[PDB]
C-alpha cells in the first residue's frame, strides 16, 4: 500500500515493488512514508 504525498513518489515505490523491491528500498528511493495494517496516515496516498 505506502502513502505517498505524490504520484511522482508512489510511481517508484509502486513500480520498484512491481520490480522485486522491499518497501524500504523503495521508500529511500522516492520518499513516501510507509503505514502498517494498510491503513493511510493524514491523507496522502498520491
Amino acid at each position: 500500500k505506502s502513502c505517498c504525498p505524490n504520484t511522482t513518489g508512489r510511481n517508484i515505490y509502486n513500480t520498484c515493488r512491481l520490480g522485486g523491491g522491499s518497501r524500504e528500498r523503495c521508500a529511500s528511493l522516492s520518499g513516501c512514508k510507509i503505514i502498517s495494517a494498510s491503513t493511510c496516515p493524514s491523507d496522502y496516498p498520491k
